[PDB]
């Protein structure tokens, strides 16, 4: 229903897709080859920067299948996607498990992009929750 | 809005909304399980849910035990479609150091959060642009 | 927009959360207090700050991704879940996730950043079978 204007920085990888109509997100590609070793992180590029709505968040999230195989996950996870941000998507991927090393081709699909509302709020400083009427 | 779920093991009690304006719902395990430094397990929460079209299922880590024992779940935060009707399961990850942890069925490992999330269709360009979405001072 | 979060400075010391630009998924959180943390372990640290949080909204604490890869800070409950009932302290449950380098955070560090998106409060239902 709603319309996410998307750039293939790198034309080589297959434009991000939802797999079923109900499904939160659409799976991000590496754009690159990479190996972790256990306990080790890298930020992979996508290939893909996009243009969220003023008055929503793109937010990456980590693949469960890889989490539990292999113990893949993302550092910063939920990672924000900012409204204005319109440089390169970039996951932040780390292998948390004890001794087996992790190996990413590009191409391989390493994370998902959901995209939520959020409530730009304005903060308003109060001395007290009891004055302002919130207790 | 409500939420259709299915007690897959009836031997859990049914989630549910500790305060009024409470996020989600606490899940709980469906099996006993020990993780040692650094290792990780699947574990069955013993429900299955039907989140509305247009919205989406959330699985969060619980902050106590996050800082008590350093529990934590490596694809957190999970992501629940709607589609989805198998059970819900948590992959949880013991990040202390030294201490092991261990869940016993029964116990409550993660919260359930349902929110709507925008079913984007996405549409490619050549460029930011063109369209008007051109990051120029902040320079993306 | 119209939505506003009533805030509570408990330390006074730290400067206001605030939205960088215009469409900024989330304000920056402070750490009111000096924290280091050695490799593989954590510390919850106090950001200064209660908020409260609209009926039907919820607060998020999410880790901010520069330091996540300079130096692999992270936060062991993320995301953070701030119910709209809570009237206490924000605290982040920060971890260092580094194999070697030590992480050193000051007061007045930003370590976190807090969003606001509404939340079903759904009421469940339950069904022998769907
Ligand atoms: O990062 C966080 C997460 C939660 N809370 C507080 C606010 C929220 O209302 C309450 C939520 O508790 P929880 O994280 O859902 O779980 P627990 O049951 O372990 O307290 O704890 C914080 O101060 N910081
Ligand atoms: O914490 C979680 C996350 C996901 N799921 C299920 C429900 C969802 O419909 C499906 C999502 O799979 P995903 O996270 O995209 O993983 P992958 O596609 O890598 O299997 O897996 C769970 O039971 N628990
Ligand atoms: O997984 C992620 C997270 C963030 N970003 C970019 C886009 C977003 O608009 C910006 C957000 O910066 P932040 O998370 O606030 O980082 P920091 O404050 O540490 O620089 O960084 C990515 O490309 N990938
Ligand atoms: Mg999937
Ligand atoms: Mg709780
Ligand atoms: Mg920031």
């Amino acid at each position: 229903s709603t319309t996410l204007a998307i750039v293939r920085l790198d034309p080589g990888l297959p434009l991000p897709s939802r797999a079923h109509d109900g499904d939160a997100g659409v799976d991000l590609y590496s754009a690159e080859d990479v190996e972790l070793a256990p306990g080790r992180r890298a930020l992979v590029r996508t290939g893909v920067a996009v243009a969220v709505p003023f008055g929503m968040v793109g937010l990456v999230h980590p693949r469960s299948g890889l989490a539990t195989r292999v113990g893949l996950s993302i550092v910063n996870s939920p990672g924000t996607i900012d409204a204005g941000y319109r440089g390169e998507i970039k996951v932040a991927l780390i292998n948390l498990d004890p001794a087996a090393p992790i190996v990413v081709h590009r191409g391989d699909r390493i994370a998902q992009l959901l995209v939520q509302r959020v409530e730009l709020v304005e903060l308003v400083e109060v001395s007290s929750f009891d004055e302002a009427g919130l207790a």
